[PDB]
């Protein structure tokens, strides 16, 4: 397991729209090793999520791994995630970011999101996230779209 | 071996300063799989070089693989020395398809770089490989050959 360097706020890599993962990357040692190194980076910093741009990889891969301080959730790796629907109900919750290590704040998020994504093997999954996990999905997708949580306060 | 999608001219990824590879990443499966995907992408495109930014990886990793030579992967390459002697050669670019142009390059360059294992090494290139080294370093610094 490798801990990768993390991009900080002010770095341009964090403001791009990340490129989708191609079909021939699915089920590849390349994609497993990218996700493993992202997972290790997230755990090193006690994060609950991570997005490939934060480790200088402009690709649509995220990890969501909730814990209470809310489910205790083992990391789920999402390739090419797409939020199909944001709920009408909207709640404010505390967020931090590995790319903004000095600040936390309250961000308004959809209470639930319907998310479609590919596993590392390339299986299509659709799941509805609620609560803290929903906030983490919305945060990580914002990283893929060049958006930091401080821009949403 | 994976062929990676290649960013084209006008994508902002090609305009950044790529980040140095960390000590953590040297001699890792991660870094070997990155060099292998980059190598495969270069071969499938009939390239003679490639830089990580071209496959949406903002890291300082290049491959030089010309005459004939065995492919060299360079981590955190730096040009330490170059000839006043300039030459002009035709260049193209995996990221600027169906564009060809004459570019002035140093005829000789000495490059310090790390191996995939993390050993500090120096090498001198002449002629076509020297042109390729300079083109790949330009990609790490957000420069496309069309600007030269
Ligand atoms: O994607 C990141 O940048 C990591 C991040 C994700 C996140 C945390 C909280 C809400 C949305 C997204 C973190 O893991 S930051 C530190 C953290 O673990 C945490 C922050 C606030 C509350 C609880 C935990
Ligand atoms: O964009 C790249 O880095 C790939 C590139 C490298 C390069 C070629 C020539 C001079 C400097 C750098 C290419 O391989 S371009 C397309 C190509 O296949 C080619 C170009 C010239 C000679 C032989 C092949
Ligand atoms: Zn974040
Ligand atoms: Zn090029």
């Amino acid at each position: 397991s490798v801990v990768l360097p993390v991009a900080k706020r002010g770095e341009d890599i964090l403001k791009l729209i990340a490129a989708p993962v191609s079909a021939n990357e699915l089920n590849s040692n390349w994609l497993y090793q990218l996700a493993d190194a992202m997972h290790a980076t997230m755990l090193e910093r006690n994060g609950v999520g991570i997005a490939a741009p934060q480790v200088y990889i402009s690709k649509r891969v995220i990890i969501v791994a909730s814990r209470p301080n809310a489910p205790e959730m083992n990391a789920v790796v999402m390739v090419n995630p797409e939020i199909l629907e944001f709920s009408s109900e909207t709640c404010l919750g505390e967020e931090g970011c590995l790319s903004v290590p000095d600040e936390r704040g309250q961000v308004e998020r959809a209470e639930m999101v319907k998310v479609k994504y590919l596993t590392l093997q390339g299986e299509a999954v659709e799941t509805i996230f609620h609560g803290f996990p929903a906030r983490i999905v919305q945060h990580e997708v914002d990283h893929l779209n060049g958006i930091l949580f401080v821009e949403r306060i």
